[PDB]
C-alpha cells in the first residue's frame, strides 16, 4: 500500500507512535517518506547482503526473519514479509523495539539525513488526528 501522510499519520497515531520514546508524529512520518516514500511493499537491499522491508526499512540483519541473512538475529521475531503489509502494526511494533534500544530515531539513516533538526511537525501538518 502506498499511503497517504495525513493517512500513515493517522494511522500511527492510533498505533501509538505519536511521542513514543519522545520521538513526535512527525518525526515517524517523515521517516517513512524518506525510508519508503510511503510505501510498504518497500525493500531495499544492503550491501552486506541483508535486505531493509516495508515502510520503515527495518533490516533483517538485526530485526527480522528473510531467510537469506546468514547469521542476523530477528530481534522482532517475525518474518520481514510481515512488514510489507498493508498493515502497518508489524511495522510499528518493530519499530517500538528499534527505537528503543539505546540510539532512538538514529537507527534510520533517511531519519538522521533528512528529518533530525527539521520542522517535521510540518509532516503532520493539515491532518485531521
Ligand atoms: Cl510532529
Ligand atoms: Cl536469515
Ligand atoms: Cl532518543
Ligand atoms: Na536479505
Ligand atoms: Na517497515
Amino acid at each position: 500500500k502506498v499511503f497517504g501522510r495525513c493517512e500513515l499519520a493517522a494511522a500511527m497515531k492510533r498505533h501509538g507512535l505519536d511521542n513514543y520514546r519522545g520521538y513526535s508524529l512527525g518525526n515517524w512520518v517523515c521517516a517513512a517518506k524518506f525510508e519508503s516514500n510511503f510505501n510498504t511493499q518497500a525493500t531495499n537491499r544492503n550491501t552486506d547482503g541483508s535486505t531493509d522491508y516495508g515502510i520503515l526499512q527495518i533490516n533483517s540483519r538485526w530485526w527480522c526473519n528473510d531467510g537469506r541473512t546468514p547469521g542476523s538475529r530477528n530481534l522482532c521475531n517475525i518474518p520481514c514479509s510481515a512488514l510489507l503489509s498493508s498493515d502497518i502494526t508489524a511495522s510499528v511494533n518493530c519499530a517500538k523495539k528499534i527505537v528503543s534500544d539505546g540510539n532512538g530515531m538514529n537507527a534510520w539513516v533517511a531519519w538522521r539525513n533528512r528529518c533530525k533538526g527539521t520542522d517535521v511537525q510540518a509532516w503532520i501538518r493539515g491532518c485531521r488526528l
